[PDB]
């Protein structure tokens, strides 16, 4: 089937297309700006986005909201991961984490899917830790400073395939695909 | 006249009431949660808030959205000043500004007012610099680390009256009051 991915993030598109493409699903990116509310939960941002987008973009469509939540920073940047990335950057995160030994954090991805007048959500979480310095040139955003649990390499040191197998987005996609198999045969 | 101030911030209420009270205006705080969109401009957050609140709260009513925009941090925390304050706090800002000599920044306040089916906005901006350490116990939020231009004391070292005479909120209120004088006699 064909799904329109409403996003401005090219990295997210590659990861989604790579994952679902292997199952014959066609992903077409569509950069259509939509309202993102300030909220504590990525789920709420997605709900609002879908409600606003319905009737304005082709169907079926999907959107995604994700963030990096750092323990020693009380969850920051979280829902505002994008804004923080564009302002203080990875250097800012590292500066804030200077000297800290508890570098635990988690990435969370929430995918929203809309089809036949109904909305559905899928999520995935991957805990890890913030590295001491930037490492790797693959991926995007915070990938250079995030090491998923059970791995020595940062997301930036992995191929798209390796990242999808361990990331928050990969887990959300797995849940999404399992739902498609039993519902949208 | 009586105005309902839709906010959860007690500091903002004291400052607004103190300012407008001197002109016989009654301010009644009403904690009614309303959607705040993610945006680049405080003005957009206010527009959305008013559009959602109309018909849900008594009239006339006002809301306010403000933030601290730090130059060396590319405007951060800005529109997300509240979230940042609750997570990394003043310590986070100081840590990020460690060693920096260009500590310029500005506070901006945008007040939205709704009456007789129409919305109106008023704003004020006050440039200053981030101090090297926390100073003062008056005010709220970032007051302990913000020194308005032309002053040696941080907002936290001033009385409500002294702060209103120099702050972004005080300027927005001045514009708001001047508008009331010529329109809502
Ligand atoms: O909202 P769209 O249009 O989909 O694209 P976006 O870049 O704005 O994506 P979000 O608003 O949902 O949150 C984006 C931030 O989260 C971070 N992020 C999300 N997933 C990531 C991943 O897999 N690897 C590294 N960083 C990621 C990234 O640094 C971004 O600045
Ligand atoms: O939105 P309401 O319900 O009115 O209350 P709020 O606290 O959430 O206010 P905002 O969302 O508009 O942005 C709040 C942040 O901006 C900062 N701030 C705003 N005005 C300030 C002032 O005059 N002095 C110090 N900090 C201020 C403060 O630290 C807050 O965390
Ligand atoms: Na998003
Ligand atoms: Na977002
Ligand atoms: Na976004
Ligand atoms: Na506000
Ligand atoms: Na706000
Ligand atoms: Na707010």
């Amino acid at each position: 089937m064909k799904i329109f991915f409403i996003t401005s993030n090219p990295g997210k598109v590659r990861e989604v297309a790579n994952f679902l493409g292997t199952f014959g699903i066609e992903i077409v990116q569509l950069k259509h700006e939509y309202p993102e509310i300030q909220a504590e939960k990525l789920e709420d941002v997605v709900d609002f986005g879908i409600s606003w987008l319905k009737g304005k973009v082709p169907e079926p469509f999907m959107i995604e909201d994700s963030g990096l939540f750092i323990e020693s920073l009380k969850g920051f940047p979280g829902v505002y991961s994008s804004y923080v990335y564009r302002t203080i950057g990875l250097e800012g995160i590292l500066k804030l984490m200077e000297g800290a030994e508890d570098r635990r954090a988690y990435f969370k991805s929430v995918i929203g899917f809309y089809i036949d007048g109904k909305a559905y959500k899928f999520s995935g979480v991957t805990w890890g830790r913030i590295s001491n310095e930037k490492r790797g040139t693959h991926g995007f955003g915070y990938d250079p400073i995030f090491i998923p649990e059970g791995s020595q390499k940062t997301f930036a040191e992995m191929t798209i395939e390796e990242k999808n197998a361990l990331s928050h987005r990969g887990k959300a996609l797995k849940a999404f695909f399992e739902w498609l198999k039993v519902n949208l045969k």
